[PDB]
């Protein structure tokens, strides 16, 4: 109960900032996560014995893929931590519990392949879940780990609080399906402008949490340029592997997945920042003003991709 996690001074300071990189020392990521749960949620939000066993089972269930890996899980949880800490009063105790765990679990057992590749391959998961295929898998995997003897970090919730947090986690994980983000942000955009946005309305709260999950999921575009640039390599390592596998099914990959279009990457990043990233952080900043630093970091990185195209780097 009196056992706090403590970080070194540079991490103690930088972990509070949106652009923090969790670093290359894997053995520190669990401790970083528990630190964030303790400060965001409380030191008695979870039984430390059960949390530690939950964290290590989650880690074991992420795979050795270039991008959709354990580092990504913890990276996405830290962006949620920074959103939650900069918005103290807006979120319930259950939401602060549920959302960090959602973020840690949101890509559980990812194979490095898109929902489209599973469908075209005709993978079993594509028969079990017709839409948001991997995301329904990720929630399934989260429930299974929670049901391992000794892994129920939620045991000392009431019956209804337990059903509520699992529903928060399910919606949060489904919402990381980028196919659903476009419609979600347009709805939130209309509501905010016409003034109908209402945070006591549960269906509105759900939408807001959806956007937060997208914002945390894409947070590589909100880091310092060298982190953004080097993460993009990991993203394309998966994309181009999927493109190879499409060619093996005798399907031409979309340009995103085609290693033969390395040359156009800087222009592909522009479209992604303009069509997805900037709109996401803009609407998030309008709803939660203290998340402005994410939008400013994203615009800085947009400007860096513009410099690469103009040959300046
Ligand atoms: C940075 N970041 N973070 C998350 C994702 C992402 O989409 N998700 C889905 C799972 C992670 C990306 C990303 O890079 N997206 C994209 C999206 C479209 N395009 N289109 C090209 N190009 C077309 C022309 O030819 C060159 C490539 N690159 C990209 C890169
Ligand atoms: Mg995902
Ligand atoms: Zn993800």
């Amino acid at each position: 109960g009196l056992m706090q996690f403590t970080l070194p001074v540079r991490l103690c300071k930088e972990i509070e900032l949106f652009h923090f990189d969790i670093g290359p020392f894997e053995n520190m990521w669990p401790g970083i996560f528990v630190y964030m749960v303790h400060r965001s949620c409380g030191t008695s939000c979870f039984e430390l014995e059960k949390l530690c066993r939950f964290i290590m089972s989650v880690k074991k269930n992420y795979r050795r893929v270039p991008y959709h890996n354990w580092k990504h899980a913890v990276t996405v949880a830290h962006c949620m931590y920074a959103i939650l800490q900069n918005n103290h009063t807006l979120f319930t105790d259950l939401e602060r519990k549920g959302l960090l765990i959602a973020c840690l679990c949101h890509d559980l057992d990812h194979r490095g392949f898109s929902n489209s590749y599973l469908q075209k391959f005709d993978h079993p998961l594509a028969a079990l879940y017709s839409t948001s295929t991997m995301e329904q898998h990720h929630f399934s995997q989260t429930v299974s780990i929670l049901q391992l003897e000794g892994h129920n970090i939620f045991s000392t919730l009431s019956s209804s609080e337990y059903e509520q947090v699992l529903e928060i986690i399910r919606k949060a994980i489904i919402a990381t399906d980028l196919a659903l983000y476009f419609g979600n942000r347009k709805q939130l955009e209309e509501m905010y402008q016409t003034g109908s946005l209402n945070l006591n309305n549960q269906s509105h709260r759900d939408r807001v949490i959806g956007l937060m999950m997208t914002a945390c999921d894409l947070c590589s575009v909100t880091k310092l340029w060298p982190v953004t640039k080097l993460t993009a390599n990991d993203i394309y390592a998966e994309f181009w592997a999927e493109g190879d596998e499409m060619k093996k099914l005798g399907i031409q990959p979309i340009p995103m997945m085609d290693r033969d279009k390395k040359d156009e990457v800087p222009q592909g990043q522009l479209g992604f920042y303009n069509a997805v990233a900037i709109p996401c952080y803009t609407t998030l900043t309008q709803i939660l003003p203290p998340t402005e630093p994410l939008l400013k970091a994203c615009r800085d990185n947009l400007s860096q991709w513009e410099k690469v195209i103009r040959g300046e780097e």
